[PDB]
């Protein structure tokens, strides 16, 4: 798809066994899903940006759907306003950033 | 250009006469600058990111120059990580997500 940004890039996402929407960010280093009971092994980790850090737990090789194109990688789960699909999910689905 | 996401996707800007690198982010609403000088009117505003909320400036209908392209838009200016190109002057530029 090409997608434009007059709104937020919203798309659907697959992951845990949920469909959710979620933001294609470029901005962010890494992917952060909003609190979710994920099953599994996890680590601790805290991440950056707008108004400070927060507290994230490191979840390592969950599947992920992307608007219909298959990835596998790190996903950290914690107080996020907003799913955020980030660099890491991204590069492996091809995403390009175009003008 | 058509921006592949290894890296952080950082280009160089020109905005008030002077050069600056800065994050083509597509998750950012807005544009917002670290600490810096702009000239003309401006009033107080909040936004928010991962952690939370912050005060800034807003400055309005400012020229930017953007990997070569031109922009005149709105900038905010406080207490950011990074300087941010968000989708208010990403759309100026034509730019779009690709895959
Ligand atoms: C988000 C994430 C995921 C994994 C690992 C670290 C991080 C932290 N990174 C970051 O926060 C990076 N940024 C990003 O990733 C941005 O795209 C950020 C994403 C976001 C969207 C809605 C709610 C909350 C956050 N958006 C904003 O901060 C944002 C949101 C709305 C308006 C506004 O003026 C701004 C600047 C901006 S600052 C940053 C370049 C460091
Ligand atoms: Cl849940
Ligand atoms: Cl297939
Ligand atoms: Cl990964
Ligand atoms: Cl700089
Ligand atoms: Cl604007």
């Amino acid at each position: 798809p090409q997608i434009t940004l007059w709104k937020r890039p919203l798309v659907t996402i697959r992951i845990g066994g949920q469909l959710k929407e979620a933001l294609l960010d470029t901005g962010a280093d890494d992917t952060v899903l909003e609190e979710m009971n994920l099953p599994g092994k996890w680590k601790p980790k805290m991440i950056g940006g707008i108004g400070g850090f927060i507290k994230v737990r490191q979840y390592d090789q969950i599947p992920v759907e992307i608007c219909g194109h298959k990835a596998i990688g790190t996903v950290l789960v914690g107080p996020t306003p907003v799913n955020i699909i980030g660099r890491n999910l991204l590069t492996q689905i091809g995403c390009t950033l175009n003008f």
